[PDB]
């Protein structure tokens, strides 16, 4: 059952510019209100020599506020769950891919991810750890042959105020056949903070039709 207070355990293996790392952590949130808060720790390869923000959107569209009148592909995928694949193309030529499987154990969600980043400029804002936070965004969600496609133009706010642009494209694939929504959008607000060792993420997400 999907709880009003739903927990997640996270495991990520990844590399950025050939630097391998591992992240583990926990989350809690209200999936029906599209709210979640995460506590993440670097367990291998820390301190990360890159801005954590390029990883944060990898750490679950179940935590989206969907109206009753719109099909919720992600909540309908439960308890079987779903997986997703994502490409992230930065305007400076840097590229990243992410792969995630979302499933359940007795305590809540199990979130297992991989992340491969390369060709971020060595003296760019990401390797110099100048990321602050992503801007709020609007992701277009489009059905296509059993899976959903997501398309969102992202802007990472840097120290000093300039913005690094990247195009995110995601495919979302339920582990069973589920009824699928029409084209719509999801409005995101993802905020990163820090508590000593712990990297903290909070996301709010709401689904809406266009117009």
């Amino acid at each position: 059952v999907l709880k009003e207070n739903m927990k997640t355990t996270y495991h990520m293996d990844g590399s950025v510019n050939g630097h391998y790392f591992t992240i583990e952590g926990e989350g809690t949130g209200n999936p029906f209100k599209g709210q979640q808060s995460l506590k993440l720790r670097v367990t291998k390869g820390g301190p990360l020599p890159f801005a954590f923000d390029i990883l944060s959107p990898t750490f679950n569209r179940v935590f989206t506020d969907y109206p009753e009148y719109m099909p919720d592909y992600f909540k309908r995928s439960l308890p079987e769950g779903y997986s997703w694949e994502r490409t992230m193309m930065y305007e400076d030529g840097a590229t990243a891919t992410a792969s995630v499987r979302i499933s359940l154990d007795k305590n809540g969600f199990v979130h297992k991810s991989t992340f491969h980043g390369e060709n971020f400029p060595a003296n760019g804002p990401v390797m110099k750890k100048k990321g602050v936070n992503w801007e709020p965004s609007s992701e277009t969600i489009t059905p296509s042959d059993g899976i959903l496609k997501g398309d969102v133009t992202m802007f990472l706010v840097l120290e000093g105020g300039q913005r690094l642009k990247a195009l995110f494209q995601t495919t979302y694939k339920a582990n069973k056949v589920v009824k699928m929504p029409p084209r719509h959008k999801i409005e995101h607000r993802l905020v990163r903070s820090e508590d000593g060792e712990t990297i903290q993420l909070q996301e709010h997400a709401v689904a809406k039709y266009f117009t």
